[PDB]
């Protein structure tokens, strides 16, 4: 019942910073736009330990299965190959990329009847809004 609260489907309803965020990571001019474009779908389902998260748009789909506390291999949708670990802490779900030397965390919360994904390089943030659909 770890993250009953989380499962679900769930639609991007706002965005900020987000461009500045994949500037920050380094993702490239033309994926910037189309990415930021995008509106995606977030699903989130948990089948016994195993948490797997959806994200499907008309950008990419991608799809991540994890245990928590236990890193695995990710190819992010602007083709980082990284090494992830997502725990929970408090009821927030975090999500930290290591790559090249790098890091990024991604934070995801329940407030209110929204999804709230923060995502964070050095000194950018960007908060990302999603709804249930
Ligand atoms: C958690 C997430 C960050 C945001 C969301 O799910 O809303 C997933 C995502 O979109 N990742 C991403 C995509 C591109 Cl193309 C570039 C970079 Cl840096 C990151």
């Amino acid at each position: 019942h770890m993250c009953d609260a989380f499962v679900g489907t769930w639609k991007l309803v706002s965005s900020e910073n987000f461009d500045d965020y994949m500037k920050e990571v380094g993702v490239g001019f033309a994926t910037r736009k189309v990415a930021g474009m995008a509106k995606p779908n977030m699903i989130i389902s948990v089948n016994g330990d195993v948490i797997t998260i959806k994200s499907e748009s008309t950008f990419k789909n991608t799809e991540i299965s994890f245990i928590l506390g236990q890193e695995f291999d990710e190819v992010t949708a602007d083709d980082r190959k990284v090494k992830s670990t997502i725990t929970l802490d408090g009821g927030v779900l975090v999500h930290v990329q290591k790559w090249d030397g790098k890091s990024t965390t991604i934070k995801r919360k329940r407030e209110d009847d929204k999804l709230v994904v923060e995502c964070v390089m050095k000194g950018v943030t960007s908060t990302r809004v999603y709804e249930r659909a």
